[PDB]
Formats: C-alpha cells, structure tokens, sequence
DNA sequence: GTCCTCCCCTC
DNA sequence: TTGAGGGGAGGAC
C-alpha cells in the first residue's frame, strides 16, 4: 500500500495541521536580485540592462544582467564600472537632513560635481522596496489562505489546501489529450465522496494512469529515481503547476521574476529556492531529500536557526566533521532522535559544561535532538505564521565624521527618523484600512568607540496628526538621558543613531 | 504580573 | 556594510 495515511491526505485541508503531514506541500519564493529589479521596473528598464542597485559606495543589489559580467553584491561601485562599461547604477532614494520627505536623486552617485548624495547629510530610504514587497504579498495572498512573509522579498505558501482540492475536486485539469485528472484519480475520488474510509487507513496504491502528472520546472533527481510513485509525489506535482501559476502573477502584474523551491518542509524549501536562479523553481521529492541534503552544497550551518553560534557550538559538542555534518548527524545516530538526546544529555549534563555560556537548553534536549534528527532528513516541519501588518519598524543612520557632534545633531537625525516613521505610518493605515499605533520605542546608538547605549519605553497616543510629535518627545527625551549617561567617556561624535517603534496596538476598521 | 536591557538569528 | 527585520531570556520594576 501507499506510504501514506487518509489522516495524512485530508489534514491538508487544514491550516492549521497540514505543515505537519509528511503529504505536505510547501513554497518558499524569494524575488530575483531583488532591489535590482524593483529599480529597473521604476526606471522602465529591461531584463538585459544591467542594473545595480547602491547604497553609498556599496552594491546592494545586483541584477542577473550585471551578474554576467562578474559583478557581486557588496562589490564597491568602483569595482563594478571595471568589469561592465555600460554598468547602469542606481542610488536607493534618500532622506536630506533638515527635511522631511524621501525622493530618488537620479543621476546623482559617488561615481558622476554638486551631484554626489553625501553620506554627511543624507538617510537611505528603502521603502521604495517596502511598497513592492507589499504588493506582492497582495497578490500571494490573493492566490493562497496562507502565506509567511519571511523577509523583505521572501515568502513560504502552504498549498495544502489548492492542492487538495485540486486532487480531489477539479473536474477540468488534463493530463493528456485522452486524459483528464478526475479519471487517473477515479479510484480515490470514489472513495473520499463515498465516505467509508477509516482515516487511520493508508490510502490506496496510486494508480498507473496518475503517472502521466507532470512536474512543471526542474525535479532535483541526480539519480534519475521514477517521478511519482506515491501520493506525495502527486501532491507535490500538482503543487508546482499551482506554484508556476502564482509566480506568473507575481511576474506579469509586477514584473518581478522569482526563483522557487517545492518539498513537504519549510527548511528544505528555503535551500531549493536558492538552488537555481534566476526564474526557476526546484522541487525536491521525499525521496530526493537525501541526495539534496547531501550534495555537497550544504552543511547542519545551513538550516535557518543554525547559521551561528549555535551550529558552531553543535558542531563542537557533536564533534561534526568539516564536510558532509548533515549525512554524518543522520548515520550516527541513524534508528531516532533518543540516541542523539541521549549524547546531549551526556555532554551537558556535565559539570564542566558551562551553562551560562551555551545555547544549548538542558532542559529542551528532547525537542533539539529532534530537531536535528529530522533537519539532517529533510522532515522537520515548521508550521507557517501569518504575520501582522507590522511588528516594528526601524530608521537607522551609521554615522561618518563628524555628522553627529552634539546634541543637537542628534535630534536632527531623530527628526528625519520621526517624519520617516510617521510616514510610513501613515501608508500602512491607507493601504491596509487600519489605525496603527507605535506604543514602544528603543533608542539605539553607538559612540565614537563603539560602545553601545540603549533606551526605551513608552510613546503616548494622540492620532497621526501628532504622531510624529509624540515620537521626537521621547526620543529627545532618551538621547538627552544617554548623553548624562555618557559625561567623562567617551561619547560624541557618534558612529551610530537609530529609533525603532518595537511594539504597535493594531485597531481594523471598517 | 509587565517592562527594559541585552542578546542571538537572518538578508 | 548598512539598514533593515524576526525573536526570546531574565533581571528590573
Ligand atoms: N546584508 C544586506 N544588507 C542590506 N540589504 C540586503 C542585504 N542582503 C540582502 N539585502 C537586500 C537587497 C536584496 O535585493 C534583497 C533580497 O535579498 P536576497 O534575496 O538575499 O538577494 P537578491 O534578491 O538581491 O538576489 P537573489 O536573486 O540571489 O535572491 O534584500
Ligand atoms: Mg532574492
Ligand atoms: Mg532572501
């Protein structure tokens, strides 16, 4: 029989299960060079122009076009004009110091007179992308009941439920000129409309005709394994044609290519996205995910959680070897997670350990073996959130020279911050029908010798029309406290100033 | 009980 | 890098 239970398939159609079904069928989709394409949709360019996108002297961004030539991200504007003569970089838009608004200076660059953009009196405005990430989100969320925004230009669908039904209701889906889905599946559909099925059952044995299903884009297969041969294989197959479906929205309304990775888990899905690029998706089948884990492109350090301190002190407490960590996690302790525990518990029970200065929680090993146990398998499911309009928002100035002498430097920076936020704000309000309301705030700033001084607390609520007021009141009130705080050390001029709304009451309306 | 400060993770 | 942003522990209050 299949692999794979009637719970297993119906759980699909519920948000909040089925990330955890093994049928699982998830998306991660992150936006090509993204900034690079944003700046050449506003400046009317195309996909063979090769755009960069700069932040002071840095390349943030680089389009596919400009990558042709050697071009890399954090390469200096400098480098960039060597390797591509016809090289069209573009400055992110920018707040002036005394005023209040953001605006494009196009034309103007450290390359180019009285066009520079100097670092002495300018703030970076990155909500030019901001906008665009929302639009998106708009359009996969228009196309699917659950989607994670996971950062400025990714996100993860759940196609559970577009799957399911499609698998189970469609009545127009072809397989072949001959022959139509709701015949290949006559077998389950019978049985799921007629009801008698026990849902800790498995299902029935896929039936032949189901094999002509296409995968649409590139099936990670270096050992040439059958295509489908269970239900997982067709749930994932159909979730990419869906997946293709969504991504030509994203690309015909706004422009923007995408490169996309398909499994039954999160953390695997955020490793194939990044596979192949530009424009592509990769799917990677159950029974691939060992031959993808282990293909040399990855290592424990990898998965999302483990990128620092933690994975390297795993790496030390594990004694994981340099190359192949995920193969090596799995065949050391190769029956379950309890072998793993039982080594962590060992280690760190010991009281040479140093529990004050691990990351490691004695007292969650259980939960970390086996996280570990089914990351280095390609099964540890995470279930998606829907996030917030909002959760912070954050205006940020590193600060060069002498910029930052004083305080009354400071409170110059936190009014270009305060108007910036409020603007923002205000979008957010218009765009989403709601009153946003900044409740917390945390000044954050660096001295001359780089030591840290923090502040924050609470922002009183008096409508938009004062909000930008209320939000200078309190940061003039902590930057005034941290420069006492700072007397007889050293403090000015400052290398760093920021101000993030940390905490928001969201009302909706309407 | 919640708040503030410090910390870790990621693009 | 800079300029974001997500999240949580634990002592302070
Ligand atoms: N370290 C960083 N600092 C500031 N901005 C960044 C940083 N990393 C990435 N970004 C910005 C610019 C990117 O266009 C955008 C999305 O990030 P990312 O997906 O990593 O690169 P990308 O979309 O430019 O290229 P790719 O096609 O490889 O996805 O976020
Ligand atoms: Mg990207
Ligand atoms: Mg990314």
């Amino acid at each position: 029989m299949s692999k794979f239970t009637w719970k297993e398939l119906i759980q699909l159609g519920s948000p909040s299960k089925a990330y955890e079904s093994s049928l699982a069928c998830i998306a991660h989709i992150d936006m090509n060079a993204f900034f690079a394409q944003v700046e050449q949709m506003r400046c009317g360019l195309s996909k063979e122009d090769p755009v960069v996108c700069v932040q002071w002297n840095s390349i943030i961004a680089v389009s596919y076009a400009a990558r042709k030539y050697g071009i890399s991200r954090m390469d200096t504007i400098q480098e960039a004009l060597k390797k591509c003569s016809n090289l069209i970089p573009i400055h992110t838009a920018v707040f002036k110091k005394g005023e209040d608004f953001w605006q494009y200076h196009d034309g103007c660059g450290s390359w180019v007179p009285a066009k520079q953009i100097s670092v002495e009196d300018h703030k970076v405005s990155l909500e030019p992308y901001r906008r665009e990430s929302r639009k998106a989100l708009a359009i996969f969320k228009w196309a699917c009941d659950l989607v994670e925004r996971a950062s400025i230009d990714e996100v993860f669908l759940d196609l559970g439920r577009i799957c399911f039904n499609m698998l189970m209701f469609d009545n127009e889906y072809e397989l072949t000129g001959d022959l139509k889905l709701k015949d290949a599946l006559s077998n389950i559909r019978e049985a799921f409309i007629g009801g008698n099925y026990d849902i800790n059952s498995h299902l029935p044995l896929i039936p032949e005709k189901i094999k002509s299903l296409k995968f649409e884009g590139d099936v990670f297969n270096p050992e040439g394994r059958d295509l489908i041969t269970d239900w997982d294989d067709v749930i994932l197959a159909l979730g990419s044609q869906v997946c293709k479906g969504i991504r030509d929205s994203i690309k015909d309304i706004l422009g923007y290519t995408t490169s996309c990775g398909l499994s039954s888990t999160k953390n695997v899905c955020k490793l194939a996205s990044n596979y192949k690029k530009p424009d592509a998706q990769t799917i990677v089948k159950n029974d691939c995910l060992l031959d993808f884990l282990d293909c040399g492109k990855f290592e424990i350090t990898s998965f999302w959680t483990l990128g620092g301190v933690l994975g390297k002190e795993l790496i030390d407490v594990l004694d994981l070897p340099h190359e192949n960590s995920i193969k090596h996690i799995r065949e050391t302790w190769p029956d379950n997670a309890g072998q793993l525990k039982e080594f962590l518990d060992a280690k760190v029970k010991q009281s040479d350990y140093d529990r004050s200065t691990s990351n490691i929680d004695p007292l969650k090993t259980a939960d970390l073996a086996e996280k570990l146990f089914k990351l280095s398998r390609g099964r540890y499911g995470l279930p998606l959130s829907s996030r917030p309009v909002v959760k912070s928002m954050m205006s940020n100035k590193n600060l060069r020279g002498k910029s930052c002498n004083s305080i009354v430097d400071c409170i110059s920076w936190l009014e270009v911050f305060c108007a910036e936020l409020t603007s923002r704000i205000q979008d957010l309000e218009q765009e989403y029908n709601k009153i946003v309301i900044p409740r917390t705030v945390s000044i954050s700033l660096k001295t001359k010798s780089y030591e840290v001084y923090r502040k924050s607390g609470p922002v009183a609520y008096k409508g938009i029309n004062f909000q930008s007021h209320e939000l200078l009141k309190v940061g003039i009130k902590f930057v005034t406290d941290l420069d006492i705080k700072g007397k007889n050390k050293s403090y000015y001029p400052l290398t760093k100033l920021s101000m993030t709304i940390t905490n928001f009451d969201i009302i909706d309306l309407q």
